């Protein structure tokens, strides 16, 4: 059918449904228009045998606090990831070691050279802001050289670097850090609000929602009502100086005075738009693009590992699996382990057949935890690089170059045309923390104009 309304919402993520609560709270009608058969995107709760698991985004950090004041005010509730115990650290040589604090077991070069490395980086973050990193007097020099570049250009040492560059690299972008600028990576930290936040996993992997990340966007709809469309991808977004039509599958049609495409930036291109994007756009969305990463979920008996006294914590830069995390959901009896294959090497055991992919990760867990991790009872691989309607995980980002000479624009409406999404986000940048902020600042921005 065919409705008028004054915001046409382009995508029911957390974003798209944060800016559709806040533009209804000022007496403005929405329609969120979402491809797929459930709402959520980036962020899903399902039972694979028997299991329920946290496909996409599921943590909250002490910084979110965008993200913590909607909870609340959504009557959801949280509770914090087990970390009693010992983690795991295995060096570039392939040594593991068990360890307690806040710095890695290596040798005393390779300590002094992260610290100078951390500090260096929080500095950066200080003075930088991950508000308009792009408008910074440092911003070119930094935007113009890789992440692995610049650590080369400041350390000798290749285990600090490598360690650096897990945080940001496999940790945040999941894209290899040749291919992102030394900016991209203070940009990250900036938006967690510092560095040293990305390190401490008991800060950024510090809580989950009880009922997982997807009641969020579940319960925003919820209060949506008959003004959410399921099963709608948009096609077509016809437009002008007063306002925009929205057409979609099923012979859907909305009418509005303005539109919010709150859909990741490498998907903005699936949509004609008659009249075309300016040429400024044209070019900024094909510099855009998703990282990979494959979000391992194993589900154990016990959580055997808290009987050895560790935390399930571990973290290995030339390891296939780089971090894992204890992931056990809240009142469960069974242990479920959370771990991470990155950019590159996600693409190398995609390469290899399902079984022999299992095999290899769950052999490197084994390195982590010892070989009870290769007796899980529930085995899950997330695939968001499959979904037509994502394309990767967890966030897009420039390619190298491209935050300086794009970043500016990546905000700007067009005529009636607004974008949010979590990969433009300043604070909560690639987080459901961005998705919730920019919803609202895109609500607030078209609040004020009308
Ligand atoms: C594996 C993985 C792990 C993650 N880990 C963390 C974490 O633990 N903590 C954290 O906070 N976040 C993390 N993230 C990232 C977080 O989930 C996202 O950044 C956040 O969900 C962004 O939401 P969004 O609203 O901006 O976009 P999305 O969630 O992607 O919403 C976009 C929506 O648009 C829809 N859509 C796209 N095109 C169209 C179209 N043409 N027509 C109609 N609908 C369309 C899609 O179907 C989708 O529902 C994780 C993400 C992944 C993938």
């Amino acid at each position: 059918p065919t409705l008028q309304r004054d915001v046409a919402i382009v995508g029911a993520g957390p974003s798209g449904l944060a800016a559709a609560t806040a533009l209804r709270k000022a007496g403005l009608s929405v329609a969120v228009i979402e491809a797929r058969d459930r709402v959520g995107g980036r962020t899903w709760t399902d039972t694979i045998d028997g299991a329920v698991l946290e496909i996409g985004g599921q943590w909250v950090s002490p910084d979110q606090t965008a993200l913590i004041s909607l909870l609340d005010e959504l009557g959801l509730k949280t509770f914090e990831r087990y970390r009693e115990g010992e983690s795991v650290y295995i060096s570039s040589a392939g040594e593991r070691t068990r360890y307690t604090g806040d710095s890695f077991p290596t040798n005393e070069t390779t300590k002094k050279e992260m610290d100078r490395l951390i500090d260096e980086m929080d500095d950066l973050a200080a003075q930088i802001g991950a508000e308009e990193p792009w408008a910074h007097p440092l911003a070119r020099d930094l935007d113009t050289v890789s992440f692995k570049q610049w650590l080369i250009n400041q350390s000798d040492d290749a285990e600090a670097r490598d360690n650096i560059g897990l945080f940001i690299a496999g940790g945040m972008l999941t894209k290899p850090a040749h291919s992102f600028s030394a900016l991209q990576a203070v940009l990250m930290a900036a938006s967690a609000g510092s560095f040293s936040h990305l390190v401490d996993e008991d800060f950024i992997l510090d809580k989950r929602v009880i009922g997982g990340m997807q009641q969020v966007s579940i319960r925003m709809a919820e209060a949506l009502g008959d003004d959410v469309f399921l099963n709608a991808p948009v096609r077509t977004v016809k437009w002008n100086e007063s306002g925009a039509t929205v057409l979609a599958d099923g012979d859907i049609r909305v009418e509005a005075s303005r539109v919010i495409l709150a859909v990741p930036p490498n998907l903005y291109s699936r949509i004609s738009y008659d009249p075309p994007l300016p040429r400024r756009q044209h070019q900024m969305h094909q510099h855009q693009s998703l990282g990979l990463v494959i979000k391992v979920h194993a589900v154990y008996e016990t959580p055997f590992w808290r009987e050895d006294g560790l935390s399930g914590t571990g973290f290995g830069a030339s390891e296939v699996v780089q971090e894992v995390y204890d992931n056990t959901n809240h009142e469960d009896d069974r242990g479920t382990l959370v771990a991470f294959v990155s950019d590159e090497k996600a693409d190398a055991m995609f390469e290899l057949s399902a079984e022999e992919r299992k095999a290899t990760i769950l052999a490197s867990l084994a390195r982590y935890l010892g070989p009870k991790a290769e007796e899980p009872v529930v085995y899950y691989e997330s695939d968001w690089g499959s979904e037509e309607w994502t394309r990767g995980c967890y966030t897009a980002s420039f390619d190298l170059g491209g935050l300086h000479r794009y970043g500016a624009d990546s905000r700007t409406p067009v005529g009636p045309i607004h974008f949010s999404c979590s990969d433009i986000a300043a604070e909560g940048y690639g987080h459901v923390d961005g998705a919730v902020r920019m919803g609202q600042r895109t609500a607030a921005d078209i609040i004020a104009r009308s």
